[PDB]
């Protein structure tokens, strides 16, 4: 209950809530990205702690439901990964300042970018 309610308040990226389409949508990019790439401890860290809030608030089938959304394939069948846009996504995504998430989260987007560049806002509004 309690460091559940400091990971809903951490990550909330959106005006509404935890439970809002909005946020469920953006946190949707985020765990396919986590398994999408290769399993760091920060990002198993974040995928097991939206996973218990999740099955607390009663969505652990959406959680299961999650993939990639359409607003990054080009094809359906063909899978294919915009990684321009999704870097975009990633960029602009409001982490917040509170301890222990801050230092965290911008780990995570550090090693996230930083691995993104080693293979070579609107976001919420869309979904």
């Amino acid at each position: 209950e309690r460091e559940t309610k400091i990971f809903e308040e951490a990550f909330t990226f959106s005006e509404n809530g935890f439970i809002s389409p909005e946020n469920l949508g953006c946190l949707e990019a985020v765990v396919s990205l986590i398994k999408l790439l290769k399993t760091n401890e920060w990002s198993t860290v974040i995928d097991k702690c939206i996973h218990i809030c999740l099955i607390k608030n009663g969505m652990d089938h959406m959680y299961h439901s999650f993939d990639v959304p359409k607003c990054f394939m080009g094809n359906p069948i063909t899978r294919d990964i915009n990684w321009v846009m999704f870097r975009e996504f990633i960029n602009s995504l409001p982490g917040t300042d509170i301890p222990p998430w801050n230092v965290m989260t911008e780990n995570f987007k550090k090693k996230c970018i930083a691995l993104i560049n080693s293979k070579f806002s609107e976001f919420t509004k869309l979904m």
